[PDB]
């Protein structure tokens, strides 16, 4: 029983409770593909509203129907921040940081699951489209299988898929696997994920798999499962590129980024990067790069700036805190060394931007910096793309993000290398004219036509055709 | 010109000496395997004396020549302790710790490298065969293949080769990647290692290679590089396994057995450790692990006992200094709480102890604890083994060594699985006569078959087979 | 109203609950002295009973009544582990630890001590004597004053009164003054300490004060604070000498004592070190002593053992935390390089261990290594000297002890003076029998005539004086 | 023999060599005091160019004659990083820090004594007065006796003497307390310090003092030394007054600070601080305060500023290093969350500013934040004072500077307690034009008296009445 015929999964709604009540747009690049999504397609969607011991009352925000799940301190503690942030996080992420591995966080974990499935159940019409969304959630495919053999199921993972080298670490790793080999269609953003998943299952569950390299979009893997066949693929995320594209070309967005300009002084030259204050976004990785690049003076500190916004996140997890006093040590660094009374080099900004704002300074910035260790996609730099219609800027782009894939025409480094990095940089802020438009014309042509429409419906009909 | 048609290269030479003079038996597995080798079979050895500014007269240690290779105080800092082993080592164990990527390291490398190519030309005769050894020379096979065509040249990884994703980390990986690629075979101890190289080499050099699995000594890949070929082999090195079962059954070894358990107060279950002191070796997760079963009374703290032998490593670099700490922390933690004066349940030696002294513990030991993180290959796992002709005694083995894939009926445990490993040990304590001896019976019939004049002449034979 | 002529109030019981319930003795020199003092004089005791949320039902424990107050878990955290043992404990001792200051702590260390001051005017009668002990209840005074003005009042600082200089730093100088001058004889254990007070009673409250050098039991100070005149003087703690001296005299202990070296492989020389682990107690000291000892073959390596009773102390107090796992280590550090297996050179024990195994000890030891940075008295130096009845052994003392003031007669050393503790352990080791015993009857000659008797005498009778 | 009937010896020389080669003025005040002394007062001065290996050759700067002292790598490691700041620094200044005490690091330092005192001998003329500055060369005053018994000897201690307990730490307590009373006078800032050293002449030394209070400038103690007596006097330090008053009055630099309000885009307030990045500074508490202020929203994040000017300082000290990083980190952490893209609420620079740019940030402050943990003096405070000729402003000065005991019409704060510092910042920065003037011109009356030619009169009037 249930009402939808299409439910979407995910930790997180496209509204986040701040604690007096007021709702905010939740953080993420999940919410920022998957809300425009559903805001024009009909269906549900389950998820936790951001806070501690939450109503389970339905939301309806607009169009859109939210089922928020309750989560108590203990359930936020020992499976939001310590399962999925300090156990699955680093590790699906090179172990950039040292997983925890815990007992009980693992047993919460799967508590939660199990209640993220039963909400799921009771949204869930007969023989509905559920469609299960990333690392918090693995277990409820399998979970939601159980009680409800009439669904299909498809499960999406937004963060990269490790090396089974590193998966291995897991002591749960068969349970991780079970769970996701619970849909009837998994998805990753790449071929390697995908890859890396099929090789998985054959060591570690022993089930037989297709051996063929996966496509994009297309030349699906298989698993076999007792009875069941399992579906495995490649589909890279995006943004809902053409919406971005208009709202970019609107005269007070234009103006803004004009006057953003001038109250930096007029500089020259501006680099920007925006991230959640994330280990995996590198953005220590710039800003020593910026840091060696004024004590070489290859940058002139007179009319180069480097705009940091950074969107505090999963703030109670000791990792964060750490890259934070890190992060924040290097800004006053590098001010104090270059910067002059009412003219620094770095301004740096630890909250989230408003939207129009944030396309502002993508507008405004002539090098954008996405200079991740390790990303599943990265949408800020396909959000920059479709902002320059204008053709201006330059993308600097890791080579460790999803993204590289499909973007090729921008400036790709090695975050690890720091020479690279740095000459990299100089190359972008140096740029002709011509060679910069011709970047992002490229760029544009991608990022506009390979949209979140096109993934949501290469994930969907891939989903559909396992019926 | 040269006068030896067969040279092994390697950063140790089987000597070490320390600072007034003496010489040592060197560190590590490397020498274990190669010394026994290199003394049965004609040929010169090439390597690095162990301490700086050496001569480079050469050595003859009984039949066996060695050509010392001097390294100044700036070569041991920057190529050894620097590139060696605080980028290299650290990468390809599953970035175990941070490795450093530094340029002047870098630099160091390189010259060291070419130090040892042009010191094996002048020990090389005219079509010669050449054998490069581990991590520390992965320059040379070209470097070599540069000076002197007319050479046959074989390399060979004596520690894992890392996943794609993580070797990409490296500023450096094409030049690396070239460097291996000089050789004419490039060996490694696992099938999981040639094939990472082989991906590899398609990915980031663009070269043709053989797609199908690699073999045991079997079943080679290939990579083509313009006009030569390279083979790939898995070749899992091994011990001198008969010399070392009859060196364990001499009465003295057996009567210094019954003293060792004298001297503990003659407890009825003694466990074994025996390692570097390094962090790939999971010492500390086995002492955490004896830590909790006497917390949790699973464990007699009365009549059980773990003696942990660690040899000092690499100890001027900072991430080994802070693993002593923490390895010296938790034996004086264990003793102040589950000790009495007078009987610790914790004995620690922070030495090399003579060979003769360690296989008598071999002998008294019920229980051996070989947990590494990530290990090449751990060549004490097999030294146990066929140090227990008895019979008696069990193997606690982490599978993520390589000698988890030949000693399957060792008690395998994921280090990273705490509870597993606690179960084990019990496991293990508690065996029973026959199940413990069927175990040692089965991993003693692989072993002694498997020894390392078996992985030298597959090896050999399969360089052989380029010319 | 109250019952009670005589009434003690200190933080502590003498009897500590263990969490199902058990009572322990409670642990420090404050229950040390003042047990048996209590034990012979009627009179009540009020304190906490060691546990968060106790009962405050009079507990008879013997001939003695205690009256417990119940802390809730904030009260604990706020007040003990934060305001007493976080602010105060590190402040008073140098700041050997950086002090915190904090004001919620402060608040709860306030309300605690008020609740102090109520628990005490209920149990004391009409113009009773009302003694409080110690930095936690500084405040008690001024507030039992303001209750009961018919009390006669007195306190005395069971650790040492800082200098001036570093009081000052207190946010809460004032009150914390203004509380100890609402007793009408507050009492340290050295002159130093009452006239550190005498100079802050000067600056900090403006009152007219003696000028004159504080006597030692004698020739008391003066506050003058409007009406009122506060006594102040120096009365140094000890321990129940002559009971401790037989109790040592009993056969089953020198049996005892016997075994130990018995057990310990009979040594020639045994060093003991007994305390709390507490970071003013230089168990860090006397560890590195011993070690630089060993390398510099100073010591003998195969006859000379080091035994640490450590009782674990304020646990969950980070500083506590840091200092455990730096001793540990050392420990570790120690046996791994000097000790052999079966024979560590180093034997700590990180629990309380029963009193007449820990006088057992005190008789089995050649020499008492007491090295604390800074100590009110130490009581452990004079329990070691009390048990020495043959006259054998050696006292190593720290002059930063108030002990010291006292027992000129022991080998005393500044503990920041490596080399000077290094020498002097080798001096004591190394002591002719005569020079031994000549110190040893001096030392008991002035710890028997000087008791807890007399020091209570000495502070009683003053108190008394101010009627 | 030597020319100079006038000889200063310092570590500093008023100049400071940058490594190529560049004189630059020295930091710290000693040289600001004593720079302006000298360059009126016939004379020689003494000491180390600030470089290692430097020449020796007499450096003529103006119509001042300069004697270079060659420090080797290993001095300047030893003597001065290691003995003078890590020891000796820490210690003077309550152990804010933890002292190391080396016994290598001590030799060092009585070495280089050695060599500043031979120097001087070589530079005194018979009879001649020699005036030792500082706590680097505390042994040369008794050194430079024995070489030298016709000469007169003044001592000064520029930093606080510590109290006995914290002083009697230092394991060569007696021979640096020989070195100082090999002077005919030791001189301190405050009566406090000459009273810690009279006292420590009584406990360490054994000698005969006088036992009243010391004045300021008067009423002098006496040391008796064998045939000699010792005169121990306090004599705060200060600037020259009358010149800097007039140079902060020249049109340019009121131009100029009219400027930097413009470039600080022209807020109601700007709070500065000035400082060596020291940890004595308090520079981090005065940035937590401002932080806090900003979260409670009681200093208006939008007109409000501070601006922190700190010279870097003994940087290769570790502790100076972790220093730097935290207030770093507190920079950046301030601006992230309280900043606006081209609008920081702190400017940080670490750099020296020219003087007459200093002045000029003294003239445009509403605000002085002057907020050390311990300092000896402070000139600062008086040189904000002194350039104040307009009656603006407000100085907010810990109590814990020797300056406070003359500036107490400042709002004096303990920096210990931050609620104290958080309200007095409140206050000054919303005082009344008339309570602000009322105050200035009050400090402005001591520091225009009470200048630097007072304070050396004084002294060398003193030292004078030895002869
Ligand atoms: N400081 C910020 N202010 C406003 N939006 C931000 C900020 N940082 C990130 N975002 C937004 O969050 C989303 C990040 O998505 P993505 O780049 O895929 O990374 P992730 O999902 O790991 O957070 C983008 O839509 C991006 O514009
Ligand atoms: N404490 C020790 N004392 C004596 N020999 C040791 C000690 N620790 C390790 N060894 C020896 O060093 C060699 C280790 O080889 P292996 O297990 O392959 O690891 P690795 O090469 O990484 O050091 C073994 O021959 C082993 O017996
Ligand atoms: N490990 C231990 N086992 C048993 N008793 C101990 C232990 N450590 C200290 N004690 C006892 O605690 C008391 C310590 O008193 P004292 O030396 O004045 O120091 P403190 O009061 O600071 O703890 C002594 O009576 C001493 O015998
Ligand atoms: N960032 C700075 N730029 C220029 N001058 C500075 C700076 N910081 C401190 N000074 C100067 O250094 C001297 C400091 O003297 P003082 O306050 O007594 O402290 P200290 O001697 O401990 O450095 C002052 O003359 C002061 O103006
Ligand atoms: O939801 P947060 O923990 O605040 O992180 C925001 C988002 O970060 C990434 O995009 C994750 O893949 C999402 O699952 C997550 O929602
Ligand atoms: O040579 P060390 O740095 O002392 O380490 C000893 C050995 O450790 C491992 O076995 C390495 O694979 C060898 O290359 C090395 O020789
Ligand atoms: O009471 P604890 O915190 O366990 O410490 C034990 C004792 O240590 C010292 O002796 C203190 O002066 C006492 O006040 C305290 O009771
Ligand atoms: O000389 P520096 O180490 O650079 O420090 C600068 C100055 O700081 C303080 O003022 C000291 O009292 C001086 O002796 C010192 O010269």
């Amino acid at each position: 029983s249930g009402d939808s015929d299409f439910v979407v999964v995910a930790n997180r709604l496209p509204i986040d409770l701040e604690r007096t009540t007021s709702w905010k747009r939740s953080p993420g690049g999940l919410v920022t593909a998957l809300e425009p999504l559903l805001r024009r397609r009909r269906g549900a969607w389950i998820g936790w509203p951001g806070i501690p011991d939450s109503d389970e009352d339905p939301i309806v925000d607009g169009d859109l129907v939210l089922y928020p799940v309750r989560l108590s301190a203990d359930d936020v503690a020992q499976y939001y921040e310590g399962f999925s942030n300090a156990t699955l996080w680093p590790l699906y992420h090179d172990v950039i940081v040292k997983p925890i591995y815990n007992r009980q966080w693992w047993e919460r974990y799967v508590e939660v699951n199990r209640r993220f499935a039963e909400a799921t159940s009771r949204a869930a019409a007969r023989g509905a489209t559920v469609w299960v969304q990333d690392y918090q959630l693995q277990l409820v495919p399998k979970m939601l299988r159980e009680l409800r053999p009439d669904l299909t199921i498809g499960f999406f993972l937004h963060i990269p898929f490790p090396p089974v080298e590193l998966f291995m670490q897991l002591p749960w790793r068969t349970e991780i696997t079970d769970g996701l080999l619970g849909a009837d269609l998994v998805g990753f953003h790449l071929p390697g994920g995908a890859q890396n998943f099929l090789f998985l299952a054959r060591r570690l569950v022993g089930a037989n798999t297709s051996r063929a390299s996966v496509g994009v979009r297309s030349k699906f893997g298989e698993v076999q499962i007792g009875s069941r066949t399992v579906k495995v693929g490649a589909f890279p995320i995006s943004i809902d590129s053409a919406d971005l594209d208009r709202q970019a070309r609107q005269r007070s967005i234009r103006q803004r980024a004009r006057q953003i300009r001038a109250e930096l002084g007029n500089p020259r030259r501006i680099l920007l990067g925006v991230d959640r204050l994330d280990y995996t976004k590198g953005i220590d990785v710039r800003l020593q790069a910026f840091a060696e690049l004024l004590a070489e003076g290859r940058v002139n500190r007179e009319d180069t700036v480097f705009v940091q916004l950074a969107t505090p996140s999963r703030e109670r997890v000791e990792a964060y805190r750490l890259l934070r006093d890190d992060i924040e040590r290097q800004v006053g660094h590098i001010n104090g060394e270059y910067g002059e009374v009412g003219h620094p080099v770095v301004h740096y900004l630890h909250r989230p931007v408003p939207r129009e704002e944030l396309i502002a300074f993508f507008v405004a910035a002539d090098v954008m910096l996405v200079t991740p260790l390790r990303d599943g996609m990265n949408l800020v730099a396909k959000e920059y793309v479709a902002c320059r219609s204008d053709l201006g800027g330059a993308l600097v782009l890791s080579e460790f993000t999803g993204a590289a894939a499909e973007l090729g025409q921008a400036y790709l480094v090695n975050p690890h290398n720091l020479d690279h990095v740095k000459d990299t940089m100089v190359a972008a802020l140096n740029q002709t004219p011509e060679e910069g438009r011709r970047r992002m014309r490229a760029l544009r042509r991608q990022v506009l036509a390979h949209d979140v429409d096109l993934w949501a419906r290469s994930f969907l009909d891939a989903l559909a055709s396992t019926r």
